[PDB]
């Protein structure tokens, strides 16, 4: 498929410039789907609430068509920071759409932070979420501003080369 052969590109110069761990997700139904990864030093699945390309697989979509995506999850407190009901979920999804990315600050695993942006299709719906990784840390508003600005532009090349 031509989106993992856009998004292989872009996420191997996101690792050339980061070093970070690169994952671009899917949704499968009620989850995400990891479709491709670029490795620190796919297939796995993951819940879309404690997820950041959970997060923003569902941010812009309707918001009837998310109530129903998330009808037959079972929330899970993985950790202290999991949001964990579709009612404390729905004003997270506000604030993703409107800063035009979504975290994973420790939601699944202590001492694992995450930050992804939207890769549109042709028809502005959001088919993937691109990732950066983290061990939590070091935490710099400087560097997730400058990993939201290079996600952005890997993200909007993927997207022009679907048709965007």
């Amino acid at each position: 498929m031509d989106l993992i052969r856009s998004a292989d590109i872009q996420m191997r110069e996101l690792s050339r410039l980061t070093k970070e761990t690169i994952h671009l997700g899917a949704l499968d139904e009620d989850s995400i789907v990891y479709i491709h990864k670029i490795d620190s030093m796919i297939g796995r699945r993951n819940p879309l609430y404690s997820t950041a390309i959970g997060k923003v697989l569902l941010a812009w979509r309707d918001r009837d068509e998310v109530k129903q995506i998330l009808e037959g999850v079972e929330y899970k407190r993985s950790t202290e920071r999991t949001i964990t009901s579709t009612e404390a979920l729905l004003p997270v999804l506000d604030q993703v759409r409107e800063q035009g990315y979504g975290e994973d600050n420790e939601e699944q695993e202590e001492g694992l932070r995450c930050i992804a942006v939207p890769v549109f299709d042709r028809f502005g719906v959001v088919i993937a979420g691109l990732s950066i990784s983290f061990p939590t840390l070091r935490f710099s508003e400087e560097r997730l501003q400058e990993y939201v600005a290079m996600l952005h532009t890997a993200a909007r090349k993927i997207s022009a080369q679907m048709g965007y």
